[PDB]
């Protein structure tokens, strides 16, 4: 399938070279996959969800999204326009509260709800959780990721953005998540990247286009938005059979596009995720 005028992200994971606007992907889109969204919580109700979004769990007085990040990673997971697998299942989990701060106890006690959900919901090719959030490194936080992807959870996790080693930040430096940095889009560390040896991967992160609160959409950077591109892809290769939950960060990494970013600092790894879909 081929998607005209995709936001630049998208085109960039399907290729081997920046400056294209074109979105190609096997049409199977990651029907049968489940991805969590452990955010803000998710505007299901955005005609971009197509109904294929649905809120999980909150820890606050309401599971709506009052401030936008959750339903903008979401929509780059899974919306129709904005989104890597544009036929995923997403739930979401609302940890952060709507200025977009969570306790570290209320993230821990979210990542270990979906390790439990799971369970509760139909994801025969497998489930991945996008973590576009962190802080100071924590062991008892980085422990909880370690469970959610021994679980038989594909974690991605976002590296953060204070252009720094992420081995100080977590979930950021838990060694068995997925840790995703950014990149632009004439193919350069974002600006605000974290780096260092815990990075597995770079996604699309700066100046990043998918849905908002309101039904509306904007434009945003972060790791965060690096983030659910991974976690996007992750959920359409599961559904191709190509990889498993276990398997699918290193596999992402063996496939990605290798030493094509600038401003790599030595040390961290210079690969770019790639679906490798051949139209
Ligand atoms: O840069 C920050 O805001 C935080 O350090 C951080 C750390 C890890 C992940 C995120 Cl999204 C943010």
């Amino acid at each position: 399938a081929a998607q005209t005028n995709a936001p630049w992200g998208l085109a960039r994971i399907s290729s081997t070279s920046p400056g294209t606007s074109t979105y190609y992907y096997d049409e199977s889109a990651g029907q049968g996959s489940c991805v969590y969204v452990i955010d803000t919580g998710i505007e299901a109700s955005h005609p971009e969800f197509e109904g294929r979004a649905q809120m999980v769990k909150t820890y606050y007085y309401s599971s709506r999204d009052g401030n936008g990040h959750g339903t903008h990673c979401a929509g780059t997971v899974g919306s129709r326009t904005y989104g890597v697998a544009k036929k995923t299942q997403l739930f979401g989990v609302k940890v952060l509260d709507d200025n977009g701060s969570g306790q570290y106890s209320t993230i821990i006690a979210g990542m270990d709800f979906v390790a439990s959900d799971k369970n509760n919901r139909n994801c025969p090719k497998g489930v991945v959780a996008s973590l576009s959030l962190g802080g100071g490194y924590s062991s008892s936080v980085n422990s909880a990721a370690a469970r959610l992807q021994s679980s038989g959870v594909m974690v991605a996790v976002a590296a953060g953005n204070n252009n720094a080693d992420a081995r100080n930040y977590s979930p950021a430096s838990e060694p068995s998540v997925c840790t995703v940095g950014a990149s632009d889009r004439y193919d350069r560390r974002s600006s605000f990247s974290n780096y260092g040896s815990v990075l597995d991967i770079f996604g699309p992160g700066t100046d990043i286009l998918s849905t908002w609160i309101g039904g509306s959409t904007r434009s945003i950077s972060g790791t965060s938005m690096a983030t659910p591109h991974v976690a996007g892809l992750a959920a359409y290769l599961m559904t191709l059979g190509k990889t498993t939950a276990a398997s699918a960060c290193r596999y992402i990494a063996d496939t990605a596009n290798k030493g094509d970013l600038s401003n790599i600092p030595f040390g961290t790894v210079n690969l770019l995720a790639y679906n490798n879909y051949q139209a």
